[PDB]
């Protein structure tokens, strides 16, 4: 049986977490759920943000699926952020996010493509530093850090139709860096014949997102950087809201959606849960089940087509609605 | 009588410079033109990409409209870092790139921004190192340099119907060096009560750009970022080809396509000038020729939506007979 | 009348504190002494080691007079950022570490200098990153801080008979950051045409000051380079048992031994008061005193040369016995 | 046969150089020299300061010993800093720097220590930078440059009588930088069974440098910080005009002298050979003529006691009659 942490997290999370755990209910797999809590009433409850229990029962599931943390942004507290003690300890060094054709207005056809940049948590912190009126934030390049990126990426295109793999760089403007990047990732395609590789400077990546992005099947890129192309990638989508993600490393996994705790619409029962299925149809493939991830995203698919929306997609349906209709679109596949 | 230098530069700029210098000419405007040469094919000539002549002549005009240089394949032979000391000397801080919808082809309606970043050479080169299998380039913010791009960007959006200002930023992860640019930027912001003033995390401008560009108009942001989000930019125009730029110091400025030499359609009479000309329209705004750049640009509009149509606008007519269009155009409006 | 603040730390610090306190009041000036705790005892009873309450009282006196804080073996429990608040807060940025001949043993005759160096903690934390296996540390120089601590470095220079500085530097070898530290010190030292300022390399510096001590006065260099000469020049002294100290900023100062704690001998009544006379006669030269200042020098002096000894000079005194002696000396000089 | 690459370099190298090879020469040992060139003469002639010779001549050595080059102060030249690129290709890591009593005034008897610090350049440039107002020096240290250098530092140790190390570090301030470079050394410690090893705050090291130099054999410690230390070190040894030094890779070796090229008494004759000679038993006894170093220092040490003295040692001979002296005193033992 396949043991699935469940953390909702913050505001909207308590809403798309069970609704999401429906739907993989509704898969009929053989899965056991194990609860957890982490975010920021975690941390008003506990004094730490994640508890010793919630990083024991990650390490003993083979995936979790997360909600969202609400970010306090009026200020920092009292190390809040025991969240980057967890991240070293994990170190998921491969974030992925997959851009892909919706049924939805103001959504580009034909797109199916995912970005991939590494997390550093796990490896080292990147400093900023401030002296009187000047101050610097490093970028920090290893060569251990872009040979598993790239090594991840690579994995991700050869389990995928296309077999494409584009390294987004900026190495015409920053040689030892962004090279040094380019670099490794280029010798460890060497592992990969299978896999066409193909290298861009990021500026035309970019253009390129926007002009025809159904070139595109698996980017990797360094970090500010991907979540730049991946942010316009989700312009192409209908926004941020739809989107799913994963932080993927040697031994476990975390998928979450990409929008916030959102906290103006909590217990309202409204926000969508399409990027917490998806999410969790994410961490289905991730886990083998890949037949059972696509019958999820066709269920979620044939929901965002015949019906009904929430107040994101130009609707006033609720969440728990939104849910059953794909429970029940899912049992027809 | 205002001084321009024109520089043609290496390939298509032999035809592009001499297109705009007719239309300026076209104006009646009262202009002074000053030859000068640099780039690759000056450097064959002379061993050196930018002579003291030229350096001269540029300091002794209003402002310098500037065709392209060929880059070279491989190793800067070589080398041209009589254009980096060029860079260093002349303190050309503002970096300004105007993307505004044409009737061509691909080219999305609504959009008319402009996207402001600095130059950090006559400043300082922030700095690359590796150590061993590590290596870190620096991003540096100044508050003296966040002051003048500010202050820069503000004049921008000062001049300009809709008198708004977007400050793009990552003060939320970076919150040393972002948010010393972000304070800086609404401090100086407080000089400009004319202009509205909001403030946005880069990555939700870049999803925005894409879903709804036309609620922006001028974007100030730091450098690596700015380049990434006219990239996203020109790919609502359809790509480079249209698009002019300007780098504006506190005494000069240099105006020129965003577009290289295009070395393999040199001669040939097919490269289409409309870039050249609205740099030229840019640089007459500059100058305080407001009304005549204006009429610049509805000659450009007008021959665009009209007809010759060159090569890379689907057609087959030639530089000269698109040029001749514009120049007849201008004269009725 | 002066406001003294007394503050006597760990250790013997209670036995050597009272004993320069007696020093003091031997002269007749005018002081109001103000008690106040901090260190590691008080770390103990408090929960912090300088409560608000010493805050409050170091800033509304004229000078400060510290015994010793011990350091914990270990960790920092704990702990104590409440002296690295106060640090910043105070901005104590000039390290004065006088080193003169005593009639003692192993004292060598003819040396009379003073060493100045910056604190940095006011302006700013110099940062360390690790980066996998490669170790960084930031070695920081500004203008700013060059220019205040050479301007207290001639200051010292100027009231004193000699009126002589050197700068002592690496620009030989560090010419970015030494060299800034140099020109701005030497930039500076024009407004004191009175002083003549010599630079050396701190190589060449620590070679003379083995050598030819006697030569050297003033010295003025940056942090880390300052602490090995003064260690050196401790080295010439016999040891670190009789030196005084004193931190400066631009509104008050705090004066201390060079010696911790020495707890395993508190309470024995064998503590050698030296140390702590001697910053207490530092601060009175600080204050304006200059005359009782020097009478107080001079009775330390006469009592070092005739007796009683304390057992770190090779004699089986006590504190009070060496305390007396001084009072009753000064009285006559 | 032994292989001994000889670089007079510049100025008094062309004395000192000469003088150690006729003491070579007087060993009896089967020695072939091989001559080349380097420095600021071979600058003004070459175009670089390293020929390509020079480079292969030391590569087919065992041994070099090298002069001292004239540094420009005045300036800096268009990149006679080719010397860096050869510090790279050779890579000669450990810097070692003997002191030890000699029969001069003012020397310290009973000292025989010896200092190693590492020479970065084969694996790294510590690079600064000055950003405005601010500038930054990186002070670097490595796992695997502390790994060889502690290495080198206990052979060093292993090959002495006293079998004793003292790493000399800065980790109660620096605990990153310093900290790395203190565990690491300790590791290598006990692949070292059979050597005392003892860490010691840099700053104790300096005072006890200066009080009793004697306790030390070996000395470890990182760079700017072996210097410091070696200065005060020649201090006592009556200047760093007697010193010798080698620069130690794993395939080769340079030995040179402390002094510069002092270009003042240069051709005058009169320059004292002693730490070019010493520099050249330094260089027998790494080869592994151990007996055969034994005597020429001795060789030395009964000319410094038996005459005859050169300017710098309080006289008027010649470098010439030094030399013979030496070669005579050579024949005895």
């Amino acid at each position: 049986a396949y043991r699935i942490c469940l953390i909702e997290g913050d505001g909207i999370g308590y809403e798309v977490i069970p609704a999401a755990r429906r739907v993989l209910e509704a898969t009929g797999l053989p899965l056991e759920f194990v609860e957890a809590e982490a975010g920021w009433e975690t941390f008003e409850r506990r004094g730490t943000s994640v508890p010793e229990e919630t990083v024991v029962k990650i390490l003993s599931c083979h995936a979790t699926l997360f909600g969202a943390a609400t970010i306090p942004t009026r200020k920092v507290p009292g190390f809040f952020g025991a969240i980057m003690a967890l991240r070293r300890r994990l170190d998921l060094y491969a974030n992925v996010r997959p851009a892909k054709s919706r049924p939805v207005p103001g959504s580009r056809p034909g797109v199916d493509l995912v970005i991939v940049r590494e997390n550093t948590e796990g490896l080292y912190v990147e400093q900023e530093r401030r002296y009187l009126d000047v101050a610097i934030a490093d970028a920090v390049i290893s060569k251990k850090a872009s040979e598993r990126i790239g090594r991840a990426a690579l994995r991700i295109a050869e389990g995928r139709p296309r077999k494409t793999l584009h390294i987004a760089h900026k190495a015409n403007v920053l040689p030892l860096t962004q090279g040094l990047f380019l670099d490794t990732v280029k010798e460890v395609a060497k592992d990969f014949p299978l896999v066409n590789v193909q290298d861009i400077i990021v500026d035309n990546c970019a253009t390129q997102l926007v002009m025809r992005p159904e070139r595109y099947d698996v980017i990797v890129t360094t970090n500010l950087l991907g979540d730049i192309l991946s942010d316009l990638a989700a312009g192409l989508m209908g926004g941020l809201g739809l989107a799913p993600s994963g932080n993927i490393g040697d031994t476990t996994a975390v998928f979450e959606p990409v929008h916030g705790s959102a906290p103006d619409i909590a217990g309202k029962g409204i926000a969508n849960p399409t990027a917490a299925i998806l999410s969790a149809a994410m961490m289905l493939d991730y886990l083998g089940e890949k037949e059972a991830a696509k019958r999820v995203e066709k269920a979620v698919d044939l929901v965002l087509e015949r019906g009904p929306m929430t107040p994101d997609l130009g609707g006033d349906a609720t969440t728990e609605a939104f849910t059953e209709a794909v429970v029940e679109a899912l049992k027809s596949l």
